[PDB]
């Protein structure tokens, strides 16, 4: 039954990932190294998160927290073998502490382990030793990273690393060095855990065991907007080598009938980061980016060197999108009169016309509520400096079509 | 032939080089930072300058192998070309619009010209008019993307850190920057296929263009066979511990070396051969603000431990540790970039041809004078273009045959 | 009790402060680049945060005076307003085509508003339809220009930097950056006209909004009258030896101070009080990484010297020298950046052993309590994305000898 | 005895260049950022390329003046020296501790060198031994602080910038970066005392080292006197409307020129940097930015307060410029087959004859295609200065064309 068949449809089952350890390790010094804008105050980011999480449960939406998913999953000796088998090598940990680290973890509670598998494993967290203690000399005298296992403070944006796309999902070959260790854990979930091992569903593209090279795909850039149409933001973090490959997979399994490729200006971002549906016929938009997007339609045609053909659409993205859906016009609330500045994109839809956005985009939020949209609010004090919104912070596994 | 690197100062007999070309012709003040080069150069002059520096060495009895010649030569054996094309041209690298079109093209080129493109990349530009290539042309022009089917490798120039020769073997280096991994494939290719290397006897201590490697990153500039069964491996920005840890036990496992000295580099910018370079049996240059901040580690073999290695931390200054290691009372040292320095200059990264015989940059006139004072012959070449590459005689060389001392 | 700050830990009687305003509402990601601000903030939220802060000080006695507030009142004095306007409104600053228009509209202004804009600044869309403003409205939209006629001063928020008080007297600081120079004009015209300041006794040690100072900068964060005739100034950063030399010299000449300790800081690119702050008579927090690098120097008078003083190097740690400087045996130091990273420097002393900090710094704030210190907290979430803490967000005017 | 620049293309007659000097020697990788230079160049070799340049003009009958010679000639007149020093050396720049020593030192020096140091700076080291200087070396090493009593001015090599000639008047410009206002002083003085100047005729439309010019910042490179009372002036990030407007309102009111076309630059260059003349109707541009600039015609008007009107244009800048030179349209070569180069910033020794960089083979060829003789200087060093011949020159006397 699993499958996201639109963006605005009714949401039922979403993954998400509260902040936590991974972030506790952050540090002005390590911020960028670690790929996270600003050191947040973890305790309250967790409160605020679960908070957002609740306003979603209180609507009868099944919220899965990666953290549980991971904790359950590794209660299966085989899966756990599976993660560790890949997550502790002479190449990532170092040959001098592969057995040390492994056994330590293997020797912790189901919960304290999932924590570390996400938030990471400092040398400190290990019992005295020769080796653990050369890594402490390293971080100490010269200030090297003391990470056996590196934190993934970006797990908390679950949107990015996998995509439910109709009756199936992609395991995403991430852009930046750090996040690539994300896609693995989530694979192990989809792969072992009892709500999926049983699930009927295909894996469109991806595999944490291959090396994907220049091919990267990030959830943000993927939009299954129904009618068998997939939006893909291409250019910045998701690439032609990657896209065109999903394109053909989707096509070669009657998942989707046409992808529409959103070419994103470089001269960092994600589609949904500048384009966000709220209602059947309405989208939040970051002007200055969108008005410079260049559309291209991939389509199944047996007379292509690949089974695909590609047009340059003749209309603006908004026009092309407008049609693809069976519409003529797209209601547009552009952000990016005005009290102050906010960016109100990257909102998530719980249902046709129901949106969760930030407690701070006050101007945008009354326009949204002026276009007849109900806005659930959550707090952007900390989750906000992570540059992520509601849409970034969720991963739809189950969402209805809009006929 | 018996290939090996048994020192930093020894008589140099065989060097690999690569001159600037199509790679650097492709540089622009806006594509040059993602391309991992520092500044646009006068390619046509850099060449004249590089052929100068290549010739100055050859004129001294030394074999100098041009990468481009070597590849161009390798590119002839269809087993080889195939062996490269199969791993360079694939969907993840090129995409499904282009592979055939691309390789089909590639293979239709004359050999020499194929290695040009192999080092310097290939834009849509260069491919024949095609549905496919135009999309890319129209992605570039319209959306500001890159036309790069195969991406230029302006850094090949820097054959030093793309592979090291540690005594009777070479390491296939897993590069730091996702930009330069593409490089290793080519050298390896040469080492495996080129008449000169295929028949030669030598080990492969560490590496494989066919395995990922993750956090293990080893760059050659960081590696120093200083003779006396010791290896100095700088551990800083480019060379991680996972790689060093391994290249270590592979060296020990075959009595290639006795002692590895991890040069602990503070926070992570440049190679070790960049603040610290050799000159004579007993002379070294030193970026003092950095050298003086290293923390030396002695990493020896041990049957007494699981991983047959033991690692102790050393209280003497790095210079001292190195002294001890060469059986030496202590090193004569000339510092580079406050006294009667007429103007600022960085003298390091000079290459030895042989003890007391060295190549550095013309412009570094204050340092190169000391070098002379301390009794070294200093041969110069033009910094004007080569040096704006942020790299000197050392970085630009990858020794293959160099005699030990004494 | 005359106006004067005579310690750092001592009893806090009168401080000045400035809450997030119009200047912050103007921040958009594309310009807080160049207005010396790290992020764009919820402004409504920040005001709350700042008020809370305020109350928490006031509800304990402190005479808290708010810039906007004092400036509003100041303006009501026609002579004062002209003073300000003759200077903020030039042809070098606003421009030939817009000096009349923009001044004339400003005086049409109701005071609470007029001042709202002095700190917050004027863009060309607060202006009456006009030809001259339109080429601006024009410049900014087509050629992506700074449309601002008067620059927004988000930083006035940090009242400690624009002026210090040093025992009986005040320095009006020649800010470093250009994003901030403007700031002092306003504070100067307050001390100068405002009723409250205009009449009582105090000295001007250093500085003049009128004068072009050159490579002389001095930022308040860098000048701590620790009391006991001693004055530490942190030099090398925002605060240059060209000012410091002179502050010191006037301080000796008017005998505000017996000794100036230059806490020469290692160049980088961070005031002194963002790395080393007082919690108690014998207590400081301390960003150990930066502190352990400071090289102290001692300035003293010298009746017989040319320049009225004679500086010499201090052999013990900076910290040891401060210590022996207030005649303590040893300063208890607490460091700051075990369960997540923490920076809790920059707490302000409301009295000996009572400070204001941020709620996010629980580790450090924990130690501080253990140090015999009671810690009032306020919310960082927005106030602390600023760049500042209790110590930045306050300019003490009246604080007791310790 | 009269001077001026009545075009860009006319027979050049008098140019002021400045050869890379002691200041370039002072450049270190970790300092050349705050000095505002883009690379530590090889001085001796910049020095020889620059001369080569100097000579190559000197041979086509041009009279070149070096800023080092002229500064020299100047400061031998004691009053011009007193005149500079009293401004160059103050307690706000050299610091009370040193003015005395520092000034009494230079005065002891011979011309050739004393000038040398002005353009070059002077660090503690250079000072004769003294308690004063060492406490500066003290800071330098121990603390990383500058120890420059006087600032190095390695940008002096770019004379186009500091002073403009426009039709028998000249602007002594208020430079953008603090790190460069120090030149204006020096050139100003030469023009004010040196017999080659103090005696000729010409006005001073805009400029005074003395005044503080708020946001009014103007640079030569943004200013082109093209011919019949048309002055191009790019208003961007370097040249500010605050001046631009004064500079016009001075030009008109004095008969000097009949229109300014403000060349509106996108955010973040000099005009002469993306747009340059090689002949009566021949220019090189840089399409990324030339294509996207919004001109403005600025002309005099009796029927208005500030006595000017600005109409925006809809025609492209290139077009605007053509219609004001009275030409059908503009012949255009675009730069910025083999490899990338920006062939721009070429300077005209006469109409159709120009000096560019030798590296730029490609553009040189199009230019040669277009009927320009292209005399070339090396780029290996002077090129890392980011500027070309246009940059490296100060048209003092140049013939009109219409």
């Amino acid at each position: 039954k699993l499958g996201v068949h639109s963006e605005a449809g009714k949401l039922r089952k979403v993954m998400v990932c509260s902040p936590g350890l991974a972030h506790q390790r952050l540090t002005p010094s390590n911020c960028d190294e670690l790929l996270f804008d600003d050191v947040i105050w973890v305790n309250q980011a967790k409160r605020d998160h679960f908070d957002f999480v609740t306003k979603m449960r209180e609507r009868g939406i099944d919220v899965l927290e990666m953290h549980n998913l991971l904790t359950e999953t590794i209660q299966n000796p085989e899966a756990l073998k599976w993660i560790l088998d890949r997550k502790i090598t002479a190449d990532s940990v170092g040959l001098g502490l592969t057995s040390e680290l492994r056994s330590w973890l293997e020797s912790l509670e189901p919960r304290k382990l999932a924590e570390y598998l996400i938030g990471g494993v400092a040398a400190d967290d290990l019992p005295a030793s020769e080796g653990a203690n050369i890594l402490k000399m390293y971080r100490e005298y010269l200030g090297h990273s003391s990470f056996l296992l590196p934190p993934l403070p970006n797990t908390q944006f679950t949107r990015d690393t996998t995509c439910w796309i109709y009756g199936g999902v992609t395991l995403n070959p991430m852009y930046w060095p750090a996040r690539r260790q994300e896609t693995l854990l989530t694979t192990a979930i989809y792969k072992f855990h009892p709500e999926f091992a049983n699930a009927e569903f295909e894996i469109w593209y991806g595999d944490p065991d291959k090396d994907h090279g220049s091919s990267t795909l990030e959830g943000g850039d993927v939009m299954p907007i129904g009618n068998g149409v997939v939006l893909i933001g291409m250019g910045e973090r998701s690439s032609r080598q990657a896209i065109g490959q999903v394109a053909q997979s989707l096509f070669a399994k009657g998942a989707a009938e046409r992808v529409i490729v959103a070419g994103l200006p470089k001269s960092a971002m994600h589609l949904a980061t500048v384009f966000s549906f709220c209602d059947r016929d309405l989208v939040t938009v970051f002007p200055e980016v969108v008005k410079e997007i260049v559309p291209f339609s991939l389509r199944p045609d047996p007379s292509s060197p690949y089974g695909m053909n590609i047009r340059r659409e003749e209309k603006t993205f908004l026009e092309v999108v407008a049609e693809s859906l069976g519409l003529k016009k797209l209601r547009v609330v552009e952000t990016g009169e005005r009290e102050q500045w906010d960016d109100g994109n990257n909102v998530v839809c719980l249902e046709p016309g129901v949106v969760v956005g930030y407690d701070r985009n006050t101007y945008t939020n009354t326009l949204l509520r002026k276009a007849g949209v109900e806005v659930i609010t959550i707090s952007a004090s900390e989750l906000g400096r992570g540059r992520g919104g509601g849409h970034c912070m969720t991963c739809p596994i189950v969402r209805d079509p809009i006929d």
